[PDB]
């Protein structure tokens, strides 16, 4: 059934052949199961851990290692009857870094928790049919009614289908239908036709949507649709969409990814080339395998040094630091990677009720009469403060304070709140918050009467539970409340009748206390009370107060304006029929006007000051609200969004303008517009879509179910503290207190986790470049080997590792928060900076294969053939008598290698401390500051001492301790490093850009 509201009744009846006074049989009711299916959301299971590690290995960087573990355990294997007792260390370090690794990335992403198990929640398990074969109401399981069903729904039902209403039981059907609106407010349900076939959720005032809720009346209907084509079934469909979502900064590192692969690829051709250049001469003198393990064992080599195996914990750390100061905020963040999101964030789209606002429904102004004279007419005018439900506040007179018990109308006027009122107010003591029971509309009279005490009632030393209620209970001893005037659509207003507490049926003295909308009531009023007296409504006092109440109504006041009466004499109770609701207003006439209300939602106290502080960082905020238009933009205005008086014709649109706009201009008007209304819960992620298709990185945050779509949508969702469950699974980040602040702040941290990444990954692929050009020497040059892998292993998880975790340490930027933020296309390192780690990579390269050539020759301790002979590792035995005069296993030693990979680390301990700083010189910035580096530096120094001294350990890694003065080289070497990035340094902060 597509479009039920748009018809009538009888319409659905026909158009399903059901009568509304029996319901199907139970025959219909098997074939529509079988065309229609059951009626519930389906499941998402969401991917079991096996899966995602699965998925760890699904990029090439890991399985271009994954495929080294293997050729380098199909080396561990095949080894020569020599070091036999440990050469699987390689394949199985390798592996586990893998697993490693591979574990930690799917672990940051965490979360159990799934969104569709959240929104299944507003199922409920049973519903009411009439169906053909009994007369009476059935209670089935909800997952069993079909479209075409007759239903019932009464207070407190859960809705269990879309349903087209048939007939309202009640005076009225209320609906709380927040979980597509975010709005509490009560929805007045109807029976007529909505023909705009485009109406949105708010206008189809006629339809039941499954999941909301009955807040009052009574009502019959035929289900028009079920499960997944439901409204709740499109929030639902928007939640799966699970196409695996990485940050900007994770998508970065992936391209940065691929870049290096195709590195490592190509240096393995070209690495494939001068090896082909010289295989035109193996004197053929031992086997085609002596080359075969030539090319993949430097082909492992390349690997294990090109890749920064690491990055992945350091980086790792970084964000879990971020988060921990997040945590301090009372941000959570439920994502690692999304810690840093923000921080890039160029839009925030926002939610309003209870997101921007508190979402408790407040009075902030009221008037009485003052003063009648002919055509004079004045009010006494008050205002209000308080923003919760709390009774705490204060009623001001010209912004002085006052007791409203002086004034006799603020007493009557607190009188009709408190009696003309079916909610109340509780304190939660759990929570610690007074919270309503009932409508907000209503509330707002409790907590209102509450802050007035117009009678001076002592609540100083009430308990918090007994305050709640307290002058409120006062006003209920004077009057006993007899019976309601319940609301009714033909008068727009409802009663309470009463009589004195104390008298007897017979007496005189009963009053009908009456509200609602200002038109109604004020034309049935014939009297205008001034203070205890009562003068006759003329048209320039009826002028006066209609006239405040249009001001009220419509500024970025724009108030919801409640009109306030009596009844001085009503109807005898015997003369009223209370059955017949179409009599009421007519019970509710001769009526004195006593007083005006004006309630809003109020915006949280922070979001003003946080809105100007992402205007200063170049974040757009932009709000989508399920509420209307007026208030809206009153908000809007309230928060800084709208100038007070900005124009605001095309910048503000409903959902159904927005709705009627081409698909060109739909997707202009999310640059252009700030403000989003009356909207569904599609319209919000469809909105974030288009900002995405601008390549704008887009935040989302709000609070409900309606949210959930958006906030999944966006680069990152973040949810209130105090909203729904649905709304935080669906998010990155929790603002645990709802400080809107935390955003802002949640930008800087942001910003300054950017700036350590590419502090020390531009660190670290320094390294990793040296040794691809050490490895790449110690070949094309047929040299002994240089370095290692089981070596770099770990230099790069360890030695490197805890400086460039240590670099981490660094108070952010003064000046992160007043500059745009980055675009989407910067990429990570670039330009002058890629030039600079080169530089930095082959010096390293290049000094690394000297201090183990020339252990090879210039050095005491290993005199070998002083002319480059060492070239020649071929003809050991092979020439033994040629170029010669001693040994022969003297390649294979340690001290070549130990010389070249203390260099490779001395030169990465000076490069963290030039790191210290992206440009400003190691004279400026003394290289002291950051303690936790040095610290770092003595502990990987240290460590690389075991790895010398140990017992054990200077076998694994072929290692021996070095003299004296062979330290003293390696540090001749080195510490030349420093005035190298130092020209780079000058160059950069000069002869460049500055
Ligand atoms: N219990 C009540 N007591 C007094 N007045 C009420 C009561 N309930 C509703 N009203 C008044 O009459 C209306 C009730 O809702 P209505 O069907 O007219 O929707 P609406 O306010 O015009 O907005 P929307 O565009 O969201 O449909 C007013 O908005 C309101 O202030
Ligand atoms: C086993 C596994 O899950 C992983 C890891 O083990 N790693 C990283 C990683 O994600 C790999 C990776 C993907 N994209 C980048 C960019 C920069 C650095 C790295 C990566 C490290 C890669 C590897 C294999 C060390
Ligand atoms: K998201
Ligand atoms: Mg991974
Ligand atoms: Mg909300």
């Amino acid at each position: 059934m597509e479009a039920a509201h748009s018809k009538s009744t009888e319409e659905c009846l026909a158009y399903f052949g059901v009568s509304e006074t029996t319901g199907l049989t139970p025959d219909q009711v098997k074939r529509h199961l079988e065309k229609y299916g059951h009626n519930e959301l389906p499941a998402e299971e969401g991917k079991s851990l096996w899966e995602l590690v699965i998925e760890q290995f699904e990029d090439l960087l890991v399985r271009i290692l994954l495929l080294a573990a293997c050729i380098s355990f199909v080396l561990a294997w095949f080894e020569e009857g020599e070091e036999t007792i440990t050469a699987f260390v390689e394949p199985f370090v390798i592996l586990l870094i893998l697993i490693a690794n591979a574990i930690v990335g799917v672990w940051q992403e965490r979360n159990a928790e799934n969104a569709i198990e959240a929104l299944k929640e507003y199922e409920p398990e049973m519903g009411k049919v009439y169906r053909a074969d009994r007369k009476s109401v059935q209670r089935i399981k909800a997952r069993d009614i079909v479209p075409g069903d007759i239903v019932e729904v009464a207070v407190g039902d859960k809705v269990p289908a879309d349903i087209r209403i048939l007939s309202i039981k009640s005076t009225t059907l209320r609906v709380d239908q927040s979980i597509l609106t975010g709005e509490s407010v009560s929805v007045i349900k109807h029976t007529e036709p909505v023909p705009d076939p485009r109406a949105v959720n708010q206008d189809k005032k006629n339809m039941l949507f499954s999941g909301t809720n009955i807040a009052a009346g009574k009502a019959l209907g035929i289900v028009a649709t079920t499960g997944v084509s439901t409204e709740i079934g499109k929030i639902r469909d928007q939640m799966a969409a699970t196409e695996q979502d990485k940050t900007p900064l994770q998508q970065k590192l992936d391209e940065f990814g691929e870049q290096l692969s195709k590195v490592i690829s190509l240096i393995c051709v070209a690495v494939w080339l001068i090896n082909i250049g010289h295989f035109n001469d193996p004197v053929h003198g031992g086997s085609w395998i002596r080359g075969a393990i030539y090319y993949f064992k430097i082909a492992v080599a390349l690997a294990v040094a090109a890749i920064p195996e690491g990055l992945p914990a350091v980086i790792t750390t970084c964000l879990a630091l971020g988060t921990r100061r997040m945590a301090k905020k009372n941000a959570i963040v439920r994502s690692l990677p999304s810690v840093e999101t923000l921080g890039c964030t160029s839009v925030i789209c926002s939610d309003k009720t209870g997101t921007l606002t508190t979402n408790q429904m407040s009075v902030c102004k009221m008037f009485i009469i003052d003063k009648v004279d002919g055509d004079f007419c004045s009010l006494n005018e008050f205002s209000i403060t308080g923003s919760t439900y709390a009774p705490e506040g204060e009623v001001l007179k010209n912004d002085k304070p006052i007791r409203s018990g002086q004034f006799d109308g603020l007493v009557e006027l607190a009188t009709i709140c408190a009696l003309c009122n079916d909610s109340s107010l509780d304190f939660n003591e759990t929570k610690g918050v007074y919270e309503k029971v009932g409508e907000a509309t209503e509330t707002a009279l409790t907590t209102l009467v509450e802050k007035m005490n117009v009678f001076n009632t002592e609540v100083r030393n009430l308990s918090k539970v007994e305050r709640a209620n307290a002058c409120n209970s006062v006003i209920r001893q004077l009057m006993k409340k007899e019976f309601t005037l319940e609301f009714s659509r033909d008068r727009k207003s409802m009663s309470v009748y009463c009589s004195p507490a104390k008298s007897s049926r017979a007496a005189v003295g009963n009053k009908m206390f009456v509200k609602g909308a200002p038109e109604g009531v004020i034309d049935r009023c014939n009297y205008v009370r001034v203070g205890t007296t009562r003068v006759p409504m003329t048209g320039p006092v009826k002028e006066k107060i209609l006239s405040v109440i249009k001001e009220w109504g419509t500024g970025r006041d724009t108030l919801r304006c409640l009109a306030l009466a009596t009844r001085d004499t009503p109807p005898k109770r015997e003369e009223m029929v209370l059955d017949d609701s179409s009599r009421f207003m007519e019970y509710e006439t001769d009526l004195t006007f006593v007083g005006v209300v004006g309630m809003l939602d109020p915006p949280r106290k922070e979001v003003m000051g946080s809105i100007q502080l992402c205007r200063d960082a170049g974040i757009r905020v932009i709000m989508i609200t399920g509420d209307n238009k007026g208030t809206a933009i009153a908000i809007c205005r309230r928060i800084g969004i709208f100038g007070e008086n900005e124009e605001v014709a095309d910048r503000a649109y409903t959902g159904r303008e927005f709705d009627d706009l081409p698909l060109a201009e739909q997707r202009e008007a999310c640059r252009r517009a700030c403000c989003f209304a009356r909207v569904e819960p599609s319209h919000k992620s469809k909105i974030v879509e288009y900002l995405q298709s601008y390549d704008e990185i887009t935040a989302m945050t709000g609070d409900g179910v309606n949210d959930a779509p958006a906030l999944k949508k966006a680069e990152i969702g973040i949810a209130m503290g105090s909203g729904t469950a649905v709304a935080k699974t669906a998010s990155e980040m929790v603002l645990a207190d709802d400080n809107f602040s935390t955003i802002v702040a949640a930008v800087e941290e942001g910003r300054a986790i950017y700036n350590n990444m590419k502090q020390f990954i531009r660190y670290l692929i320094s390294s990793n470049v040296g040794e691809v050009v050490c490895i790449f020497l110690t070949a094309a040059l047929g040299l002994p080997e240089a370095l290692i892998p089981v070596q770099l292993l770990w230099v790069n998880l360890v030695t490197d590792g805890l400086p460039a975790t240590a670099l981490g340490f660094n108070p952010p930027d003064l000046d992160i928060m007043d500059r745009p933020p980055r675009s989407p296309k910067e990429p990570l390192i670039s330009g002058w900076l890629f030039f600079r780690y080169m530089a930095i990579g082959g010096y390293v390269g290049a000094a690394t294969v000297g201090a183990a050539a020339w252990w090879f020759m210039y050095a005491e301790d290993g005199p070998g053939v002083t002319y480059h002979q060492l070239t020649h590792f071929m003809q050991c035995t092979e020439d033994h008598p040629h170029f010669e005069g001693l040994d022969c296993e003297i390649f294979e030693a340690p001290e070549p290698m130990t010389m070249a990979l203390s260099v490779l680390v001395t030169i990465e301990m000076c490069n963290a401390l030039n790191s210290l700083s992206e440009n400003q010189s190691l004279m400026r910035m003394p290289p002291w500051v950051n303690i936790w580096l040095l610290g770092s530096i003595c502990l990987s120094m240290s460590l690389h001492f075991l790895i010398l001294y140990v017992d054990p350990l200077p076998m694994i890694f072929k290692l021996k301790a070095l003299d004296l003065t062979q330290w003293l080289m390696v540090l001749k070497i080195s510490l030349p490093v420093i005035g190298l990035d130092e020209i780079l340094k000058f160059i950069a902060r000069n002869y460049l850009e500055g």
